[PDB]
């Protein structure tokens, strides 16, 4: 017997932490559902060409970063250390793109080999968007759009700056990249012209942005994007426009745990399920599953492995149950249940035909 | 141009729909029993994998995806959950003297020839429970996935099969018979006395739940974690290879990876499975669009003002999906636009609309269109799609 740990620089999401995640991540998909984005899955892995031919060869990312290795098959595999090139592909691959538009967003994790930090992970997470087929500033005043509402979403809208600029200049990309200031302004979007903003990726051809924060709830930059109109191509499709960004997830449940502390999940438990004598675990889980049946919505648990009422109504606590349906031998016989509300311990027994109707009131 | 890795799937937006819709409604059934989700990495040191699936198993003979570090370590794409859940419980101290009842979902990584159910990189959603000894917790998980199956509408085709393989002693008893055997050409009569009661206390509360099930004594699962409690969900329809759902006891993995002794129960369950075995048994289940409202706009300037009317009636519209059209286009090619995406109205907004602060809301079931002021609006959408 020895202990084994986790490969430094991948975290484990426990219990109490998660339930943030899946408000924020809800509030976020939910957004994206607002503006007609649809939601497309890829493989975590993909060939190693692909990133060498997208990315670029002489990028850190490509240079000092990727997670490869060679498959059964002698072929070179690399575990995505962003998102994009594995949806160009996709898109070439089963024709989503040829004179289409798409609207798209993904969620998962990406992979990269460094000295981790307070904002860098080895195995960290993505939501990504990206969008096919439109060129002009309109549609990448869209995705600002819909970025900068995310911020007031979640109430972290003054702590995220804009940053803005354009690699093209010549003549056309400062006519787009006009268009694009100009969208901005209308909108009352705040945003920061910056010369010497270029990404560290080499696919991306007019539009840079960057929504960063000082907080250093992310490792400044929160979410970074910009337009690749030459990508597709490039990896072997007819040339079409295309423009997105992609956050980091840890990054934005950190400035959001800072900026507001206020935030918080539903509790876990809303009723526990009490139960002891002989023979009333059948009649308590056939009693759980008929409240489950009847009160859609409730997070009801029933306790397990015995104890006396006392050791059980502290588990009720620890879970944070506000009300507990307690049930002996007598409320078994006599076709009742106590529903004990833990706020004010008043317990009131109940006929079980009309337990469902109790809790309903007791929970509002 | 690049394909993807064979064995390796792509969920695109039209199916990708679906799979949220089985999600959801499995996310939901789980947090009615009061589980909390928890989330673990995709990569673990290969030993982990070798000590807790076994050495002689398939999985850790021809499955797994290992590979090197920079640094030397060996490294394993997880092909399961349960040992990365077990190790990350004992390394927080989430175990010791402690119950929990957690859940995950995400992909599991082996290689084996891609057949209709079986694919490299696939999905489970899986749960384990640390700390309950007794059959009851064990009824309480076969309860849940009963539950699931119901609301997913395709209880008519699973079946459960179930068994229970005794503990080490038992085990290791049965083998002196059944090699003898083996040299030469039932597990059920080595099962210590303790086992024996276990498994009728499940069976007694499976029945009284109105459960029904088949004990299977040839049914041992490909890990060899496990120990009493045994079972499988099945179903004919090969949605699957065969099995939907398996899991079963795994009382003393927790101690053999370093910590203290806690038992532990848990299954895990192929979406894929899952997602073709629904498609299948309930032909149409459908999922909504992904747009409602699609927003047409011609004219000198208009697109300003069309983001911005756009803008304020998701404000005033929480739940609607509206898509705003882009790179221009005359109305006969938006409301085409339109019909692709399956918006049920379109609000459109030419030059004059600007001016006048009106906007044609347009009901493409029926074409009736309408001026509308823009303050009202929002309240004519909203009765529009009831
Ligand atoms: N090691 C890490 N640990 C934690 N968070 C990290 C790590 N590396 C990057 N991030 C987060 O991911 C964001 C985007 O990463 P990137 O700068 O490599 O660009 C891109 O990925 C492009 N794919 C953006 C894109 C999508 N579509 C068009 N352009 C960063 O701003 C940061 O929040
Ligand atoms: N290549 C594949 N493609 C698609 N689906 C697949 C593939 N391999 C396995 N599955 C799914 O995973 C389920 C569990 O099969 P398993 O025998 O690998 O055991 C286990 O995973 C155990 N760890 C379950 C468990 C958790 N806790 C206790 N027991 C199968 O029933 C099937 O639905």
């Amino acid at each position: 017997a020895k202990n084994i740990q986790a490969i430094r620089g991948m975290n484990d999401y426990l219990p109490g932490e998660t339930a943030i995640w899946q408000r924020i991540e809800g509030t976020l998909k939910n957004v994206l559902g607002s503006y007609g984005y649809s939601e497309i899955r890829l493989p975590i892995v993909e060939q190693t060409p692909l990133f060498k031919r997208a990315i670029g060869e002489v990028t850190d990312v490509v240079e000092k970063e990727m997670y490869t290795f060679e498959d059964r098959n002698g072929d070179s595999l690399t575990l995505r250390p962003e998102g994009t090139a594995g949806c160009v592909r996709a898109g070439i691959e089963h024709g989503l793109l040829y004179n289409q538009e798409q609207r798209l967003w993904y969620i998962g994790p990406m992979f990269r080999h460094e000295r981790p930090q307070k904002g860098r992970y080895r195995q960290f997470h993505q939501l990504g968007c990206e969008v096919f087929g439109l060129q002009g500033p309109d549609i990448d005043a869209e995705l600002i759009m819909l970025t900068a509402r995310w911020w007031r979403a979640l109430g972290i809208s003054e702590h995220v700056t804009l940053e803005l600029n354009s690699i093209g200049l010549d003549e056309e990309s400062r006519e787009h990249f006009a268009g694009l200031c100009k969208l901005l302004e209308s909108a009352g979007i705040a945003y920061t012209v910056n010369q010497r903003l270029v990404r560290g990726l080499d696919y991306y051809n007019r539009t840079v942005f960057e929504w960063v924060t000082n907080s250093l709830g992310s490792q400044g930059t929160v979410c970074a994007g910009g337009r690749y109109d030459g990508l597709v191509e490039q990896l072997g499709g007819r040339a079409t426009p295309a423009v997105g960004f992609a956050m980091g997830l840890e990054r934005l449940v950190l400035l959001v745990q800072a900026v507001n502390p206020e935030f918080k999940a539903d509790p876990v438990v809303d009723i526990y399920l009490v139960a002891s004598g002989a023979d009333t675990q059948s009649a308590a889980m056939a009693l759980a599953e008929r409240l489950r049946d009847e009160l859609p919505g409730v997070k009801l648990m029933t306790n397990h492995g015995g104890g006396n009422f006392k050791k059980q109504f502290a588990r009720a606590d620890k879970w944070g149950a506000r009300v507990a349906v307690v049930l002996g031998e007598s409320e078994v016989a006599n076709g009742t249940a106590v529903v004990k509300d833990l706020r004010s311990g008043e317990q009131t027994a109940v006929a079980q035909d009309s337990v469902a109707a109790h809790l309903r009131t007791l929970l509002g």
